[PDB]
């Protein structure tokens, strides 16, 4: 049975950031999920400007329209669990009255769908406040709008919503599976999960937050295996990786950070790396470099000599397709689900990682398709600085001024199974 | 002395749309000419929408800005014209006021220049009424706004500009040199033309129009010599370049044309290709085919041959480079200039011409860089489909079905003068 998320709640109050996170990070561990937005269907149909008296309950041309875009949205949300193959649909609205929450809910009983609430409820005055400004510099509904008559405008309009607005009630729909989040990331009420999707759905929306923080990301200083042009393996630091560390200390120093988490692999590239710093870091086998099986510290000529069939398919595929005995990008990103996770939950966090495993974070928080993701730059010697917002993720790249070898190998363009060496190895970097 | 061209007139009168055919014209004739638009510059420093009442002359703040954007405008002209090498400056702003119209005046005169005045004036319904349309449908002051308020608003604003508004007189400024335009392509009043480039601006002003029409521009068909892979001569049609004329009269005809005049120049190709159309056709020697001077007639192959550094200096710079006893494109858009002024007088019309001189022809309607302009694409069996409209010049390529060769040669990577004629000749189509 494919599920049907709900959300519920005011204007402004996350609903949508929430649906977003939450269809990011299914799609991210492979569950086939796509949110409806019914503003945006609204904003579809109407395709002009309207004010908070579209919006009104009495107001009957308005009441027509959002109402054929609610059920449009529905008949997709159908199209989608029931024809595309998809397992979860997040029916973005509003929500907000019981007649209208039973009326979804029987159109997922009708369809053999398994229904699941989650209301956002803000009362905090500064996350409400931010929201409407950031619904006012962002929303195409407020574009080219005077600041203080679009300001006032939503104001009425969230009122609209205000009035028969009922929230979750604990007996009155004590057989409803639901999640109620009051002030992101702050507290929860949660009622008769019914299987696992849910269980894990509520354990993610959980575990995420807003409080302003940064997540930098960055690979171990270059090592010895690096110059070799060699993959995997355990090696030590190289005299620039060294010259790196020393960088990195003084960077991290530089940027005054409140309470830093240090986070790094089991592998002695990683930990010689958080050994140069001032703070204290805990090292995590989770988030070891991806396994490159027998292909374990030979260099691309060696792979194209020894598994020229393996190395072609690879490139055709090379986030499903491994190496023998070694992991594919699909295997590393399940691997580091309780690295999404935790990343989530941290603060400020500085991972000393891997290149695979760098990609696999930065596909994470920049939302990047599975088949872009093995192809993602993570040069060394650069911290990667995440900063969360509102409509994504904005991402710094710095690069800690200390010279490195470039381990970037672009697709080729044979990839063919019966292609030449030559072909094969054309976009590798200097090696040696 | 350079020239300040002050536009003036009531708000959406087209003042801005000739603004910009006259700032095209005559930086396509060579003349360094740029506008400047006060209600860009305000754009540019309110960055927030502003409502009819921003416009009120009473209104103190909305006065003081429009009144800095004005004073930002002209110093950008002083700069442009004083310190850049600008030959004429175009001022783009209602003007409506003789005080307005004098300080301007005594701007010019303080800074040597001549100073010389186009007002726009719409009293036809259905010019104005669309206007309007075009304005609430194109400026970005009226964007994500309501039909019916931002209609009003404007309406409001035309009417700020109305009260105080005072058309250029015959016997008040009796003094001054202007042109005024009364329903752009209609009625013309003219004093004082001071010098060659007024009377240019002014015979240019007075042949365009806005009434409804397409400009058709198309190649003759395949000739002899373009089989050959040979340039310029005087060839005839060949067998594809037979059937393409059935085609084009048969196109001509299924589009339904009113009074559609066509030329041809005094070209054999041209003619030929005329001549199997039911209508009647006018030839025009200043329509011939670039001039390639000692290299007509050759291949591509025969000029690196005979001529390796004009064709490498050449292939430099397109435009302004010649072959010996032969035209640049330069030359070839001076000579093509009284073309562009009956195009522009013209309605519908139909150009059998070449691919140089068609190159031409559409850089001016598509306003193309003159950088650009040698290597605009002019494919044959392909008719140009140009139609004027507000925001500039729509395109639409029709090939009308009949194969023909492929004459186009992109500018190759090695242009030095010292490369091997096979890096001279790799851009080149096949030929023979
Ligand atoms: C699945 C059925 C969806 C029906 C969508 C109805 C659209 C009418 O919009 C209504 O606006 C009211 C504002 O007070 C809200 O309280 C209602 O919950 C909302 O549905
Ligand atoms: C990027 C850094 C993220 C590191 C993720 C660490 C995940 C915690 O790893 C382990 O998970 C177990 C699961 O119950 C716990 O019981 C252990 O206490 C914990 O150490
Ligand atoms: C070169 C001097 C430019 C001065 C720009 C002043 C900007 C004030 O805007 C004024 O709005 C009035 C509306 O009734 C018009 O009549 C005036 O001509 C216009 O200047
Ligand atoms: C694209 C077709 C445009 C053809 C432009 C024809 C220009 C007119 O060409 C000639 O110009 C002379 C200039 O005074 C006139 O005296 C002649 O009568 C006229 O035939």
């Amino acid at each position: 049975c494919p599920t049907l998320i709900v959300m519920v709640g005011l204007p402004a109050r996350g609903k949508t950031y929430i649906s977003k996170k939450l269809t990011r990070y299914l799609n991210f561990i492979g569950v086939p999920t796509r949110e409806f937005n019914v503003g945006q269907y609204r904003r579809d149909m109407v395709k002009t400007y309207k004010s908070f008296e579209f919006f009104l309950p009495d107001n009957e041309e308005g009441l027509k329209i959002r109402k054929q875009c609610a059920l449009a949205a529905l008949n997709d949300v159908r199209k989608f669990l029931s024809e595309e193959g998809g397992h979860v649909a997040v029916f973005d609205a509003t929500n907000t009255t019981r007649e209208r929450r039973a009326m979804i809910f029987n159109f997922g009983e009708q369809n053999g769908y398994k229904t699941f609430f989650v209301e956002s409820i803000c009362v905090d005055p500064e996350v409400i406040a931010a929201n409407i400004v950031q619904v006012k510099l962002g929303s195409p509904d407020y574009v080219n709008r005077d600041s203080d008559e679009a300001t006032e405008d939503f104001m009425r309009r969230i009122e609209c919503y205000e009035n028969s607005y009922e929230s979750l009630d604990e007996e009155q729909d004590r057989d409803l599976s639901y999640i109620k989040i009051m002030d992101v990331g702050q507290s929860y009420v949660v009622n008769r999960v019914a299987d696992h999707i849910q269980s894990r759905i509520v354990y993610y929306l959980m575990n995420i937050h807003v409080t302003p923080r940064s997540i930098y990301l960055c690979r171990h200083g270059e090592s010895e295996l690096n110059l070799k042009g060699r993959i995997g393996g355990d090696p030590g630091l190289s005299p620039r990786g060294r010259e790196f560390s020393k960088h990195l200390a003084q960077f991290i120093s530089d940027q005054n950070i409140k309470d830093l988490k240090v986070f790094t692999s089991q592998m002695k590239r990683t930990i010689q790396t958080a050994e140069a710093l001032s703070v204290p870091y805990e090292q995590f086998k989770v988030l070891n470099e991806i396994d490159a099986g027998v292909c374990e510290e030979m260099t691309y000529e060696e792979i194209q000599d020894h598994y020229p069939l393996e190395f072609a398919l690879r490139d055709q595929d090379k986030y499903r397709y491994r190496y023998p005995k070694g992991e594919s990008y699909e295997d590393l990103v399940q691997r580091l689900e309780p690295v999404i996770m935790e990343l989530e939950r941290q603060e400020n966090v500085l991972v000393i990682c891997h290149q695979a495993v760098m990609r696999c974070l930065l596909a994470y928080f920049l939302d990047k398709a599975a088949e872009e993701l093995p192809y993602l730059k993570c040069p060394l010697h650069t911290v990667l600085k995440l900063t969360p917002v509102a409509y994504g993720c904005k991402v710094e790249s710095i690069f800690l001024n200390v010279a490195a070898v470039n381990t970037h190998r672009d697709r080729p363009q044979n990839v063919d199974i019966s292609r030449p060496s030559e072909e094969a190895l054309v976009t590798v970097p200097a090696h040696q």
